[PDB]
């Protein structure tokens, strides 16, 4: 998974006051891993367009809102390990281009930002519910699919 079960739990609680079900975490991890991979796939296309053979941060399609969510995640002081994120991404097809060092270091933070945004979307679907179940996750995925 992108991070430890305890880290996912902590982020859902910190970001949105939600008690996430441990049973839904593997699906959350896989879903967000796919979104992160797709940010890198688009970044690869952008790097090539700019005549480069390496992916830099500006190549990742990060809109202002997600950039602000990333800053908020950074300020939660949650140091996520790189290896689990790289291992999760390696589960999918390799990209043609490698990424710059600053991008590699940004990956765990982007994984955390995606969890913060996902938790907050899940909360907005039912502001009063503290313990969302699988059905709510299906709706949160549909929302994420519209933009990422």
């Amino acid at each position: 998974m992108l991070m430890k079960v305890a880290e996912f739990e902590r982020l859902f609680r910190q970001a949105a006051g939600l008690d996430v079900d441990k049973n839904d975490l593997k699906r959350v991890s896989d879903f967000l891993r796919n979104k992160l991979y797709d940010l890198l796939a688009v970044a690869e296309r952008n790097a090539k367009y700019n005549g480069r053979d390496l992916i830099f941060e500006p190549d990742l399609p990060i809109a202002k809102g997600l950039q602000e969510t990333l800053q908020e995640f950074r300020r939660m002081d949650t140091a996520l390990e790189l290896k689990p994120v790289l291992d999760a991404l390696a589960a999918l097809p390799p990209l043609d281009l490698e990424v710059a060092e600053d991008v590699r270091n940004l990956l765990p933070e982007l994984a955390g930002a995606l969890v913060v945004a996902y938790a907050r979307v899940l909360k907005e679907l039912d502001p009063a519910l503290k313990n969302p179940q699988t059905e709510h996750h299906e709706r949160a995925e549909r929302v994420f699919n519209l933009l990422l």
